[PDB]
């Protein structure tokens, strides 16, 4: 009837000396073997409760939704955010920010374009730039970032940036580096001992300087918007929000500038670096499994044809591609420990008691890798999402977007980018590398808050 069991901690160090040099996750995986699906680890001074397996995670996020809906914090970025912006917002600030953030994808501008259409145009620009490389080896990183970021900017600032633009390439670089520093080994140790490390040089200081610098750009852009603002013809997200700041009198209110900047920062960042990451991994996987690429190509050829651009409508008619995409995300396993939650009350769980405000990780990646749902789960295989006839077999253990109240509000957009971008690129190209399939190493560089694929060279060969 106490906190869940786990390794016995030491005062001032916690469970430091039972961890696993590999990582926070590899550590937690070892503990799971000993203590089962629900257990307690002391990350430095605090207890944090781990939940593993799809049954436990659903039980928490869905069945006990009200209790498990709070947001914890990530030590590396907390000094920057400190509770502002939808990702790290709690209580009413979150209720407000979330509602707003959702109803501004799901509610699109009267005259302005569709979400699909924004993506469909991007994809073109992209193919019209892959051709302009005339088949050269390149690192796709900067481009995969470029296309996903332009989808947000489109909604947020009402516009896009050119792939060969400088200030733009500098920004996307601040994102990439920040995300990787958070996912770094220091970044993990920082989770454990931020209290002490705060006072010394290290990545945390860079992640701050980066966040400040992006936020500065957003800030200026907000100022520019406020000047040219038209009360009865809003251009984008920013305009919409500036018009809710119509609530200047109503007295104690959640639409601060701090929220504006921080919220936007929050979206850009999440919407840019996670899809881009998935795509990046997608194409590495295609290099290692050309048979899959070819079989996806065939379906595109057999359902869409070689000319007309793919569209969302086609998705129903083409299961193999969908299954491949699902498998990419499942295997990409982008947010292994999800993002930290907290319990909003003294909370009863499988006979244990988790006190109000205890941090709770939902080890999402124990779901995606459950052997009971995926034969040989360590291995990349589209079959995982197909029945006996090659029809799409959805499964309730596929939760890369988490569940319940906090669940990704980009799911719609992401699943649309992954489909359109993937199939459009493949429609017009085929993949080549100097490296052989047998020799392609999938092992990530960085494996922390986020799984970051190893850095690779690829070429795009017109079809
Ligand atoms: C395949 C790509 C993506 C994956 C795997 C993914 C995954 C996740 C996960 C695991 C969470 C936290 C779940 C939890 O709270 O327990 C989350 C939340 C969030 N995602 Fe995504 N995401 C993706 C793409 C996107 C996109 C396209 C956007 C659009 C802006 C986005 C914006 C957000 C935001 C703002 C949150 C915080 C939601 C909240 O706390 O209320 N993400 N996502
Ligand atoms: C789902 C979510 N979105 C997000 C948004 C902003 C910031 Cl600073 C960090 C994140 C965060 C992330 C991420 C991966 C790099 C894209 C994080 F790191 F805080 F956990 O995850
Ligand atoms: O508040 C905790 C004080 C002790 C911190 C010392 C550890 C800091 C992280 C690396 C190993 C030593």
């Amino acid at each position: 009837g106490k906190l869940p069991p786990g390794p016995r901690p030491l005062p001032l160090l916690g469970n430091l000396l039972q961890m696993d040099r590999r990582g926070l996750l590899k550590s937690f995986l070892r503990f799971r073997e000993k203590y089962g699906d629900v257990f307690t680890v002391h990350l430095g001074p605090r207890p944090v409760v781990m939940l593993c397996g799809v049954e436990a995670i659903r039980e928490a996020l869905v069945d006990k939704a009200e209790a498990f809906s709070g947001r914890g914090k990530i030590a590396m970025v907390d000094p920057f955010f400190r509770g502002y912006g939808v990702i790290f917002a709690n209580g009413n600030r979150w209720k407000v920010l979330r509602r707003f953030s959702v109803t501004t994808m799901r509610d699109f501008g009267m005259g302005k374009r569709s979400v699909e259409e924004r993506i469909q145009e991007e994809a073109q620009c992209l193919i019209e730039e892959l051709r302009k490389s005339k088949g050269a080896l390149m690192d796709p990183t900067f481009l995969f970032q470029s296309i996903t970021a332009n989808i947000i900017c489109s909604i947020v600032f009402g516009k896009r940036f050119h792939y060969q633009d400088q200030e733009f390439l500098k920004m996307l670089n601040l994102f990439y580096q920040t995300f990787s520093l958070i996912s770094s080994v220091f970044g993990q140790l920082f989770e454990l001992f931020s209290g002490f490390l705060k006072h010394f040089p290290g990545a945390h200081r860079q992640v701050y300087k980066n966040l400040q610098e992006i936020n500065a750009y957003i800030g200026h852009s907000v100022e520019k918007h406020r000047e040219t603002l038209d009360p009865s013809a809003p251009r984008d997200l920013i305009d919409t929000y500036l018009l809710h700041m119509e609530k200047e009198k109503s007295a104690h209110s959640e639409f601060s500038h701090q929220n504006l900047n921080l919220n936007t920062l929050s979206l850009f960042f999440a919407g840019t670096e996670t899809t881009s990451t998935t795509l990046r991994y997608g194409f590495l996987l295609m290099l290692k499994y050309p048979h899959v690429a070819e079989r996806v190509y065939r379906e595109i050829e057999q359902v869409i044809g070689p000319h007309r651009p793919p569209e969302l409508h086609d998705r129903a008619k083409m299961p193999y591609t969908e299954a491949v995409i699902y498998e990419i995300q499942r295997f990409s396993d982008l947010l292994p420990m999800g993002v930290p939650h907290i319990v909003t009350q003294h909370t009863s769980f499988r006979g244990y008691i988790i006190p109000k405000d205890t941090e709770v990780f939902l080890i999402l990646s124990t779901a995606l890798h459950d052997p009971h749902y995926f034969e040989k789960p360590d291995a990349f295989n589209p079959d995982h999402f197909l029945d006996a006839n090659g029809a799409l077999k959805k499964t309730e253990a596929f939760i890369p977007f988490s569940l319940g109240k906090r669940i990704c509000l980009g799911e719609g957009i992401a699943r649309a980018e992954l489909f359109l971008f993937f199939t459009t690129i493949l429609q017009n190209f085929s993949m080549a590398s100097p490296v052989a399939p047998e020799d392609i190493d999938l092992t990530p560089q960085e494996c922390g808050v986020g799984k970051i694929p190893p850095t690779y060279q690829i070429r795009f060969l017109p079809r």
